[PDB]
């Protein structure tokens, strides 16, 4: 038969064992769903209603063949069992001719109209229908913490998407982390709404309000589940085990929140050695959560304070708050000050060194909302001075919105739970940390190879996210040619804000969505082909130093350039050209044929 509707394509006339199981699919697809999608067709031709690009409705009958299928692997009847691996095998060698249809989403972005989500679909239309009952350098970084102002849908956007690669493991997960409650007597009240997170993910109407999906020890076990369910991803789309993901790997160095998840994963060879140590990873998240948020709780602000911030659009002022594009210790005298007034209970110190510039502050919200008041001093509301004299008299630039974190971490006051978690994981017989760990794995702080055991490292753990300052830029002291990122939550979580700091080298590529930007941080596909290594600028040794020869032998003729206007004007910088230099002449008053006929009364003297 044919992919009708305007863009035909051939799928197999069967000759009598196909021609006849094509009417339980030719009016089948003939649906008024993909009926009233083809008035559209002529007049806005397009913009919706796939039949955008041929492939487009031949994966949709891909879809919708393999959707309404047989959809037990007990399968029913063979009538959906056996066409749609026809209508598999059509399209298998129709449009990727190999190379992992990630590819075609490449494909997707050059050749037909930039749709993505509509891309999202022909990847799952795909890879569902491809397991429906028949047919199965290198510096990781991960993220936790981020600017991610959701942290869980793109969990939802994980699920969605993707029901082979990651079905599996939220069976264990989701239950074992409802297996914990009880556990810990008490967590339950810090654990006010129930930890179904099946059912969140089952419907957004009773998926819970994102902010109480914001609170602390909700959104630090979860984040780490999506930094373990994409790494599945790509040893499930490379084919791979997590052993023949460590094989390729030097690097795997990540924020503070996916550090220790970053830990657990370097040991892990098979797929039978991998949820073993997953719970290497539960068991401190969730305990990493419900041991700070009793040492600081929530306080409902007062709402005095919550005016201003709206109209210097601050946001909400959760205890983290980040600087931008200052130096440092200018802004300490603010801490000085501010410190100075405080008593000793409520004293605010810096947390991070993360880039160059930016500065994470955590603290009670208060006194970190006292820290904008001296701020709203000596800060412009951006008006012009870049025309009169920039770099001697300036009022500077800010942007300090707020980071929401419930529970300010990497700090000095929530020192009782760091001894006391360490009890708790000393409690289940999980705290070994052997020098299994193959691939050097760098510190959140000056990276250490870190199997110099006698440090019983499931105790470095936890004063590396509620004690430590981080300084980013010597955590990652590279020697590599590119960079995994593994952020959980757009193109936004730990590549972006790394890649400032990096320069001369990779062109990093993340896991996460499909979208691109511009050709600095593309993403989506350079996981999924062969034969497109995109190394960009080595803005250090490439264009660098050089004198040079001639046809037979000199030196160019070096480099220095010279043109003014007021002594430059005649023969006087003929001269001046004798020696070695690039001479210029111009701006000698007239243009009427006088110092013309007198470019050639130094022309001959030249």
């Amino acid at each position: 038969m044919d992919a009708y509707s305007t863009r035909p394509l051939t799928l197999s006339h069967g000759s009598l064992e196909h021609v006849l199981l094509v009417p339980t699919a030719s009016f089948f697809i003939a649906s008024q769903l993909q009926e009233q999608f083809n008035k559209i067709l002529p007049e806005p031709t397009e913009g919706f209603a796939a039949d955008d690009e041929p492939t487009t409705p031949a994966e949709l009958v891909g879809k919708f063949l393999g959707y309404v299928s047989s959809l037990v692997e007990p399968s029913k009847v063979g009538q959906f069992d056996q066409v749609l691996n026809l209508c598999l095998t059509e399209f298998e060698n129709c449009y990727l001719e190999g190379n992992d249809i990630h590819a075609l989403a490449a494909k997707l972005l050059q050749e037909n109209d930039t749709t993505l989500v509509k891309t999202k679909e022909l990847i799952k239309n795909y890879i569902t229908a491809r397991i429906m009952a028949k047919r199965p350098q290198l510096v990781a970084i991960f993220g936790g913490q981020g600017n991610t102002d959701d942290y869980f849908e793109e969990l939802r956007d994980l699920y969605q998407t993707y029901h082979v690669l990651v079905g599996d493991l939220i069976k264990f997960s989701a239950e074992t982390l409802s297996e914990l409650i009880r556990t810990t007597l008490d967590a339950e009240k810090v654990f006010t709404q129930g930890l179904n997170i099946l059912e969140w993910l089952e419907n957004p109407s009773n998926t819970p309000d994102k902010d109480y999906l914001l609170s602390i020890p909700i959104s630090c076990p979860l984040i780490g589940v999506i930094q373990l369910a994409h790494y599945v991803v790509t040893a499930k789309l490379l084919g791979f085990t997590p052993g023949e993901l460590r094989s390729y790997l030097k690097g795997a160095t990540g924020h503070s929140q996916g550090l220790v998840t970053a830990v657990a994963i370097a040991e892990t060879d098979s797929w039978e050695s991998f949820f073993v140590s997953v719970r290497k990873a539960i068991t401190v998240l969730f305990f990493i959560g419900v041991r700070c948020y009793e040492a600081y709780p929530n306080t409902s602000l007062p709402p005095s304070i919550l005016e201003d911030s709206l109209e210097n659009n601050e946001g909400v002022p959760s205890p983290m708050l980040s600087i931008s594009n200052l130096t440092q210790e200018q802004v300490q005298d603010y801490v000085n000050k501010t410190n100075s007034h405080l008593p000793a209970g409520k004293q605010v110190e810096i947390s991070l060194v993360n880039g160059a510039k930016n500065l994470v502050v955590s603290g009670p919200p208060q006194s970190l909302y006292g820290l904008n008041l001296t701020l709203r001093k000596a800060k412009a509301p951006s008006g012009l001075d870049q025309s009169r004299i920039p770099f001697s008299e300036r009022k500077l630039k800010f942007s300090n919105r707020f980071l929401p974190v419930a529970s300010p971490f990497h700090s000095h006051l929530l020192v009782p739970a760091s001894d006391l978690i360490n009890k708790d994981l000393v409690k289940n017989n999980v705290s070994f940390n052997a020098k299994d760990i193959q691939i050097p794995v760098y510190d959140t702080f000056d990276g250490s190879d870190l199997r110099v055991l006698s440090g019983s490292i499931s105790e470095r753990i936890v004063d590396c996210i509620i004690r430590l300052p981080v300084k980013w830029e010597t955590t990652t002291q590279f020697k590599a040619t590119h960079i995994l990122d593994f952020g959980p939550g757009g193109a936004s979580g730990l590549g972006v804000l790394t890649h400032r700091n990096k320069d001369g080298t990779g062109v990093r590529v993340i896991v996460a969505g499909t979208l691109d930007i511009n050709p600095d941080d593309d993403y989506g596909f350079k996981q999924e082909i062969f034969d497109v290594t995109s190394n960009g600028l080595k803005k250090n040794p490439n264009w660098l130093e050089e004198y040079h020869p001639k046809l037979i032998k000199n030196k160019s003729x070096x480099x220095x350039x010279x043109x003014x206007x007021x002594x430059x004007x005649x023969x006087x910088x003929x001269x001046x050209x004798x020696x070695x230099x690039x001479x210029x002449x111009x701006x000698x008053x007239x243009x009427x044929x006088x110092x013309x006929x007198x470019x050639x009364x130094x022309x001959x003297x030249x």
